């Protein structure tokens, strides 16, 4: 499916970026105790890589969603200044620069 070929190419991307890596795997409850009882909805890369595998982004408002929540779940649990939030913006850059270049649309 071309709409399967776009999204894992751009996922792909983003997992290579030097940014990424605070987000490629779920937060340890040894990295972040009582993590899991702020963040309501968890999200990751690696989650969303088995997501796409298993057929679940039958749309771009939903890819766009999941990575999303990434970004937003590090803003809401961390401070402006600390490492985990720049890269989030930095990322997202990147991220919405993958998108255009793709064209993904709706
Ligand atoms: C798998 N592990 C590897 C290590 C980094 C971890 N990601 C992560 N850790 C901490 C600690 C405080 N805030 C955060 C955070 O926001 N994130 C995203 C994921």
């Amino acid at each position: 499916d071309q709409l399967y070929s776009t999204l894992k190419s751009i996922l792909q991307q983003v997992k290579s970026h030097q940014s990424a890596w605070p987000f490629m795997e779920p937060v340890k409850r040894t990295e972040a105790p009582g993590y899991y009882e702020v963040i309501r909805f968890p999200m990751d890369l690696k989650t969303m890589s088995e997501r796409l595998k298993n057929r679940y982004y039958v749309s771009k408002k939903l890819f766009m969603a999941d990575l999303q929540r990434v970004f937003t779940n590090c803003k809401e649990y961390n401070p402006p200044e600390s490492e985990y939030y720049k890269c989030a913006n930095i990322l997202e850059k990147f991220f919405f620069s993958k998108i255009k270049e793709a064209g993904l649309i709706d």
